[PDB]
């Protein structure tokens, strides 16, 4: 592909989130920014912060313009505020471009800015329907398509121990296999349907609203696959069972609790596979998504792991968990999600993770919840 010069434009953290660099103003400040799919806002550090290096400093920048209007922006994880405005926007690493676009300077924060994760702003990628105060802020994104030629396409490439964001086209050698397509539901958060879920081979069997119940997104901005309260206790009692070979304390299925091991003696064996059937653009067809415990159980600081899986109130939230292991392709253009194995995703010899199709379902519609 023409796109080797957007190749490992990304970085990041275990459990702290991928950033891409941007600069913003001029002449140009460069910042590292948190992808995130979950929101809407393009907001970066404006003020002083004790986990901030560096911050956007509006009164350097000569195509500073205020907005004069304040900003509120909760997260499921994390808060700011700060204030509006626009001003120059580029990707060093991405399209050869430069756009004006909406930018909030974060003067405020609450369990936002993380510790040594290289961060200091946000990139909201997802529609104007969920961007505060209202849809009437226009998205970085919806800026750079209506501004530049470049497609109205993204897509991520999440490697767990760097990556790609390839903003405009896909990079064919970022994945291997077959892409596979789920429809976009509604143009808010990037809403998908998730019709089946097998954990180890076998269906969980509960009726596919409830895989669904509020909402089904992906989200980079989010480390875990996070699940609705009745589907996370049938998935945490079904992997229970499946590595019932070891014993470990309660809290490690709730993340309070870490798992440790000698140094490549991990037992991944043990550990069941998931997969999570997707919404097929065909009538009546699905496809499925394979991930293996190299996803679900994420490295901390012998090797330690916590179980990336945890219960959700609003909906299932397809995360870093489910993307380290497809190479995603967030097509806006035709309102579609393509998914394919990763060529960086973390396995072993005797495992790896999947995408295939496809597969008979009846009744598909009735899977989202109204
Ligand atoms: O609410 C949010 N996500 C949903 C909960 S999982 C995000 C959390 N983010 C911090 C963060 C992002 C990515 C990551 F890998 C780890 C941490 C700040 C913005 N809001």
């Amino acid at each position: 592909g023409s796109f080797v010069e957007m190749v490992d434009n990304l970085r990041g953290k275990s459990g702290q989130g991928y950033y891409v660099e941007m600069t913003v103003g001029s002449p140009p400040q460069t910042l590292n920014i948190l992808v995130d799919t979950g929101s809407s806002n393009f907001a970066v550090g404006a003020a002083p912060h004790p986990f901030l290096h560096r911050y956007y400093q509006r009164q350097l920048s000569s195509t500073y313009r205020d907005l004069r209007k304040g900003v509120y922006v909760p997260y499921t994880q994390g808060a700011w505020a700060g204030e509006l405005g626009t001003d120059l926007v580029s990707i060093p690493h991405g399209p050869n471009v430069t756009v004006r676009a909406n930018i909030a300077a974060i003067t405020e924060s609450d369990k936002f800015f993380i510790n040594g994760s290289n961060w200091e702003g946000i990139l909201g990628l997802a529609y104007a329907e969920i961007a505060r105060p209202d849809d009437s802020l226009e998205p970085f994104f919806d800026s750079l398509v209506k501004q530049t030629h470049v497609p109205n396409l993204f897509s991520l490439q999440l490697c767990g121990a760097g990556g790609s964001m390839i903003i405009g086209g896909i990079d064919h050698s970022l994945y291997t296999g077959s892409l596979w397509y789920t429809p976009i539901r509604r143009e808010w958060y990037y809403e998908v349907i998730i019709v089946r879920v097998e954990i180890n081979g076998q269906d969980l069997k509960m009726d596919c609203k409830e895989y669904n119940y509020d909402k089904s997104i992906v989200d980079s901005g989010c480390t875990n696959l996070r699940l609705p309260k009745k589907v996370f206790e049938a998935a945490v009692k079904s992997i229970k069972a499946a590595s019932s070979t070891e014993k470990f304390p309660d809290g490690f299925w709730l993340g309070e609790q870490l798992v440790c091991w000698q140094a490549g003696t991990t037992p991944w064996n043990i550990f069941p596979v998931i997969s999570l059937y997707l919404m097929g653009e065909v009538t009546n067809q699905s496809f499925r998504i394979t991930i293996l415990p190299q996803q679900y159980l994420r490295p901390v600081e012998d090797d330690c792991y916590k179980f990336a899986i945890s219960q959700s109130s609003t909906g299932t939230v397809m995360g870093a968990v489910i993307m380290e292991g497809f190479y995603v392709v967030f097509d806006r253009a035709r309102k579609r999600i393509g998914f394919a194995v990763s060529a960086c995703h973390v396995h072993d010899e005797f495992r790896t993770a999947a995408v295939e199709g496809p597969f008979v379902t009846l009744d598909m519609e009735d899977c989202g919840y109204n």
